[PDB]
């Protein structure tokens, strides 16, 4: 039951995955984390689940789709990307709850 802050990067699916790709932004720092042993706290997910809640409706609404989110329990790592890709919405939010079940789900 006890919650933890998320905090996430949110653009359209077209932009994160065609127009500024971040494959290599996740990749170098998935390296970075292995050489320092230290356990992964940033994901991509396509179509968050998060955006679905009731809460999310008029970000959802405001947001192109399909989406797609890099969310992280790192603050300054999210505010970095948006400074780094520009044309997304940072935001955070608590979870698990009732509406955020599964903080990290992908809905396709
Ligand atoms: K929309």
């Amino acid at each position: 039951m006890k919650m933890q802050t998320y905090y996430y990067v949110l653009a359209s699916r077209r932009f994160l995955l065609q127009e500024e790709p971040i494959e290599e932004v996740l990749k170098e720092r998935t390296r970075h984390y292995h050489e320092q042993e230290k356990e992964i706290d940033f994901w991509l997910v396509p179509q968050p689940a998060f955006l679905e809640a009731p809460e999310f409706a008029d970000i959802k609404a405001k947001c192109p789709q399909p989406a797609a989110a890099i969310i992280s329990t790192n603050s300054q790592f999210i505010t970095w990307l948006k400074l780094r890709l520009e044309y997304v919405v940072t935001g955070e939010f608590s979870a698990p709850s009732e509406t955020i079940p599964n903080p990290l789900a992908s809905l396709a």
